[PDB]
């Protein structure tokens, strides 16, 4: 069951991570001076599933594909067979994220959740139905059908730590994913939909207004429990959004690290700490959005990227991006030698 | 001479931009949404030194290290002693920058210009004296020691282009030299001692104040000229920060890109653009230092740095951990597949 799942997500390791930073307070520098890859290294160090220490072992990127009903309402540029056309791309290695987990020594995982066309060879099939429905009509699916891949995403997710695999990267794709990704931040935050809702993938800006009405209309038919995160998922969110929040909770449940992406992710960050506060301490964020509603999605899950490179492509190319710098927290801790060893000592 | 040296730094190439633009925005992804990786490709295949094209060969950190006499004056919390100790740490692998050097596939040198000790074998010798002059009661070094050094440097630099070198990262040692790099940045921005001078490496709140008041001392004694970058790195900076600056003036006259890194490259990196505007283009920011003065200094260089981990440990720490970020630019580059060639269309 979901409630077993959540139930047994276990937390942090406080003695582990009291250990990490003595150790790391004794490195070959000033204390404290190497900041954020300090608190990223303790931060590991407390991940259950990494055995007490920062490491890196294997490596995956998943990305959820899906399409979205709500793309009949002229919210996005790109034609609908996009999402399968790239999802096929996924397999040939040609795409963003292909390259930069490639760079990083990453493999990446291609699940289909609900793309709206004929199967693709090579891709994990897990899809729920051809397309969500459109959320400015009515909900996107049913509960139901929101619970169980959340099951079985977070299933295949820490089936992967049996593999080898310590670190996660999560991504999607799916033509107009950006305007349920806008709604649910709107819906977590409070915020005004007009406050959240972007270009996603280069949206004339004349077509804004629209994008705005459409989530407004989501919203008010749908009628989403704020506080009910499973409720605001299968109500306004999508298949790919929902795959994305199994991950989290699948890692987490797992004892490990999950790299975040950008704006989709952040969306299916805040419905996963709303479902579990516990998933919160095994979430890493990776880079800023140049996404509008960015700012405010990150204010609230209470995260600061470490990259600023104003990207927008989605499919976890961000998350990619930044796994060097976590095996980079890891090599400080283990490689660097220490202050006592070299008779030096500092306040 | 320096004058042709100055002379013969290369600009832009604007052809090879112009192709390297057009190919980009015929990747596999809507148009300009890798956002900076994109900016910094193409900065890239300007460059003469790279061949028309983003690419990375072999990678080089460059450690200047140096002494500083106003340590006397009590503006640094470690024994004068910890650099000369650290910089044969630097042989041994066992320091921060030398880790994720490491980390990142790339080689450390290490490079005497001035620390007042016997040498250490193993680093390259380059020392000017034993420590610079006290800049709170006179100028750090003369005008020709200065400009001695920086041609050295320089040559140095480019020298390791022929080996096969193509991508550069600046690096420094010397305690108290977060105290001259202040003085720089206040010179060169024109900005107040106070708004410029931080804890460097953990000083005491309680000593900060005297620490505005060397700063203040060292200008009003010296009266640099801030028209002339030579006369300021040799009034009131120091053998370790002509160093770095002789580094970008090498690495630009080799028509090559240099990984800036902390505060103290932000110093290096003004004198250097004063002495030569040309530089600048072959400038790359790696963080943004947690040190109070960056965003100032960072302001009149008109440079985001990519990276926040709130660093401050200096060695050319930060620059290793970005050349992975260099790395993936030529990746995007080179691997990803053309929208052509899936028939897709994207405006
Ligand atoms: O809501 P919007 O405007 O449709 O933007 C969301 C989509 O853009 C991104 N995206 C990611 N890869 C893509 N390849 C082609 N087009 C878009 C792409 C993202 O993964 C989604 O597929
Ligand atoms: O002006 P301040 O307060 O002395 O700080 C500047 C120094 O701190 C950094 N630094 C870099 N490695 C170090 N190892 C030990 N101590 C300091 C170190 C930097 O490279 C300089 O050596
Ligand atoms: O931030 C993202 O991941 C993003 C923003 C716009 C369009 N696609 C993805
Ligand atoms: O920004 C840096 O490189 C830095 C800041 C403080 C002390 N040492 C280095």
């Amino acid at each position: 069951t979901l409630h077993a799942l959540l139930r047994d997500i276990p937390a942090p390791d406080a003695e582990a991570m009291a250990r990490t930073q003595q150790h790391i307070d004794g490195l070959l520098k000033p204390p404290g001076s190497l900041g954020r890859l300090e608190t990223l290294a303790v931060q590991l160090a407390g991940m259950p599933g990494l055995n007490g220490t920062p490491q890196v072992g294997e490596k995956a990127v998943l990305v959820m594909c899906a399409d979205h009903g709500v793309w009949d309402e002229g919210v996005a540029v790109s034609p609908k067979i996009v999402t399968a056309i790239q999802a096929a791309n996924m397999t040939r290695g040609t795409t963003g994220v292909c390259v930069l987990a490639a760079q990083a020594g990453a493999k990446v995982h291609v699940i289909d959740v609900g793309i709206d066309a004929e199967p693709i060879p090579g891709v994990v099939n897990m899809r729920v139905a051809r397309g969500c429905g459109n959320i400015a009509v009515g909900p996107a699916m049913s509960r139901l059908q929101a619970e169980a891949l959340l099951l079985e995403v977070s299933r295949y997710t820490c089936d992967l730590a049996q593999r080898g695999v310590t670190l996660f990267g999560v991504g999607e794709l799916g033509m107009a994913n950006t305007t349920p990704a806008a709604a649910m931040v709107s819906v977590f935050t409070g915020s005004d939909a007009k406050e959240v809702v972007g270009i996603g993938a280069n949206l004339p800006p004349s077509r804004i207004d629209n994008k705005v009405d459409v989530v407004r209309r989501a919203i008010a038919i749908n009628q989403p429990n704020p506080r009910d995160g499973i409720d605001v998922l299968s109500k306004v969110g999508g298949f790919d959004l929902v795959g994305m929040t199994g991950v989290m909770l699948g890692a987490a449940r797992c004892g490990l690290p999950v790299l975040l992406d950008g704006f989709l992710s952040y969306s299916a960050a805040l419905a996963a700490c709303q479902i579990a506060p516990a998933v919160r301490p095994y979430l890493i964020p990776s880079h800023f959005s140049a996404e509008k509603g960015a700012r405010i999605a990150l204010a609230h899950l209470s995260m600061e990227p470490y990259l600023h490179m104003a990207m927008r492509l989605g499919e976890g190319s961000g998350a990619a991006l930044a796994m060097p710098i976590v095996e980079a927290a890891c090599a400080m801790f283990h490689n660097m030698g220490e202050l006592a060893a070299s008779n030096i000592v500092l306040p």
